[PDB]
């Protein structure tokens, strides 16, 4: 645990949180990891336990052991929770992707959303209802949901989420929304504008922000461009930067800090060894679970 909590300093600027991720393994693999989460971060996103493959492995048969643990740990330690993720083409069981009947897929989609959200009703700050539904050019990704149901799946997912838990902020999450003018950014903005005008309950846009070295400075503009979609809020949901330079990290923190709609930042992991991009040392804590330079840089910028 770093003596200075970046979550605390971020919150002092009016932001809701500066969080990270977790699940049973990383929360128990050693003493430093859970200790860092409790001391320096104010929000948690389950790294894998709430995804479709881990929650409904067989049609109508749910497995909530992992998700229960993450939710319980967060709730037991005053950490906000971002549910992740309800509808996604990746980490999706074969039984779902093989469905070809529209009404059958809609029923399945609604039952999944309903069961997962009802189990944690009122405990979730934000749900990534839809994840990565756009192609790089801004068009809609041809996942089984898009192919079988069509564009109406967007409305169905959000409306169902809204009715099941009206207390949760409903998000559409995606990666590569990292610089203004990028095709995917333009596609995210125009579609959301349309969906909001049609009455679809989309509360926020989540920008994963998985960056390469030097890409930090373009994030501010990307967030400004996303703010034009018209959602109530936006958030950096899965931050990690190859090389973890202070310049990059401070640039990203300031990007959110200086944009009114940005409610928080979630770093995709605590320490480098546990990163899904470990070879690039993209996180705030090192192999010894000690604060890296970027962590201190972030603290001193706040
Ligand atoms: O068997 C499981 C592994 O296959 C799985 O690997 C994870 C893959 O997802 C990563 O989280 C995503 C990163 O990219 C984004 O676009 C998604 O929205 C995130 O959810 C995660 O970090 C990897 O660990 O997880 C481990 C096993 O459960």
């Amino acid at each position: 645990q770093a003596s200075v909590s970046i979550d605390a300093k971020f919150k002092a600027h009016g932001k809701k949180y500066l969080g990270t991720i977790g699940d049973q393994y990383t929360l128990t693999k050693n003493t430093k990891n859970p200790a860092i989460i409790k001391a320096d971060f104010g929000q948690l996103t389950p790294e894998n336990s709430m995804k479709w493959d881990a929650t409904e492995p067989n049609r109508g048969q749910f497995t909530f052991s992992g998700s229960d643990y993450l939710v319980n740990f967060a709730q037991s330690n005053g950490k906000l929770i971002r549910g992740h993720t309800l509808v996604w083409h990746s980490q999706l069981p074969g039984w779902v992707s093989s469905i070809t009947d529209k009404n059958t897929l809609i029923s399945v989609l609604k039952n999944h959303i309903t069961t997962v959200m009802t189990r944690y009703k009122g405990k979730i700050y934000a749900w990534d209802v839809l994840n990565e539904i756009f192609n790089e050019d801004g068009s809609l990704r041809n996942s089984v949901f898009y192919n079988v149901i069509g564009e109406d799946y967007v409305r169905i997912a959000f409306e169902t989420a809204r009715s099941v838990d009206p207390n949760a902020k409903l998000y559409i999450n995606d990666y590569n929304l990292d610089s203004a003018g990028y095709s995917k950014v333009n596609g995210m903005v125009s579609h959301v504008k349309k969906w909001l005008a049609a009455g679809i309950p989309i509360d926020g846009i989540g920008s994963q922000t998985h960056l390469g070295a030097g890409a930090g400075s373009a994030v501010a503009g990307a967030l400004n461009a996303l703010a034009s979609a018209g959602t109530k809020e936006i958030a950096i949901t899965e931050l990690d930067i190859a090389g973890a330079s202070s310049t990059d990290y401070v640039n990203v923190v300031n990007a959110c800090l200086n944009q009114a709609k940005c409610v928080g930042i979630t770093v995709w992991g605590v320490a480098d060894p546990d990163s899904w991009r470990s070879s690039s040392s993209p996180l705030l804590f090192d192999g010894n679970y000690n604060p890296k330079a970027a962590y201190n840089a972030i603290a001193n910028a706040l």
